[PDB]
């Protein structure tokens, strides 16, 4: 698309979202998201294509932000969290001798740390899978919260060398349309991230 | 590069790891290494296809081959893929049919375009997990792999047809011979292409 890119303090940011349901009025003020589709395969295919188009066009983003909703039985409902680490729960190679969650012939740990921490936002570990998690298990999930996209976004970003930052509001898992609150709290978090970008969020030392 | 030309039609062979690729296959083609699992496959193939599209070029067919598990079909035999489903997809709690991706218009089971004479056919299920023992019971497809559905969506995104091929490694009530049988299947497929299968 390339018209969906937002420039903040000389840096180019790309926001990606799964479905239009999560995209509300408050977020609409901040940016225009690339619609990434639903699930790990849709997310991986769509984002890898977009990033490949942008790279060969020299149009590459400095930061990709994956944001949307998530479920949790652990975390307070209707609160926004930044993703500290992500894992892929659909991946089990254990019958052949691999630790659960680890992908063969790929040097990555089972839990992949995301590079960034923005002040003023809670952190949470995330699990990505093609299933919507409900009721029990849950207790089969080690991560704090669950989504269908982020890990697929990560592998796409790592493939082209762009860093990734996640943001997730909790829409369910205590037992929906609460997205109105999710959209407002997510916009508040986005404001803090863009400020952090201006403050040098992308930089070593 | 890794693409093979047959009768003026361009074929791209993709596999997960070294694995199922032996001497008999080596003589026929040099496969793209697509990685293991639906996420690795989708990212790597979408990237490769995007590089090939803007440089197009582009393939007229993508051949996804490698091993598969089955609790149903005989071991050490090769099957072309009649259809493919994504077993990790469950949207049912919010009302979608189990195995169906929201906002995509596709059935839970997606038929593949081509059938080649002289080769057994089977349905395929893909997911990030290795299916073993008791886990086979809830799987409706004849056999299971970790890649092909990801390949399918990657191919569909750029508008290229896909052909699956699978040897049975495990489950399989009663990797050496599989390499020989996949090679025999590939040969029949290439001949099939020379006969106008890609019309
Ligand atoms: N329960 C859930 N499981 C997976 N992804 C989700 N996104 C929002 N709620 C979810
Ligand atoms: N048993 C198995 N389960 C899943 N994918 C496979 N690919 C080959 N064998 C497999």
């Amino acid at each position: 698309q390339s018209n969906a890119m937002k420039t903040v303090a000389g840096k180019r940011l790309l926001y990606v979202m799964a479905a239009d349901a999560e995209y509300g009025r408050h977020l609409a003020k901040l940016f225009t998201p690339l619609m990434i589709g639903v699930g790990p395969v849709e997310a991986a295919v769509n984002l890898a294509s977009a990033l490949a188009h942008l790279k060969l066009a020299g149009d590459m983003p400095d930061l990709v932000i994956s944001l949307g909703s998530a479920g949790s039985a652990k975390l307070p409902q209707a609160e926004v969290y930044q993703v500290s680490s992500v894992s892929y729960r659909d991946m089990d190679a254990s019958p052949i001798g691999f630790e659960k969650g680890v992908t063969p012939f790929l040097d990555l740990p089972e839990t992949v740390e995301l590079p960034f921490r923005v002040a003023g936002i809670d952190t949470a570990s995330l699990s990505t899978g093609g299933n919507i998690v409900s009721g029990k298990a849950y207790e089969r999930i080690e991560a704090d919260m669950v989504d269908m996209e982020t890990y697929a976004c990560l592998r796409a970003c790592q493939a082209v060398g762009v860093p990734l930052l996640g943001l997730r509001g909790i829409s369910d898992g205590a037992s929906t349309q609460h997205l109105h609150v999710i959209d407002e709290k997510l916009a508040g978090a986005v404001a803090r991230v863009e400020r952090a970008v201006a403050d040098g969020l992308l930089s070593p030392s």
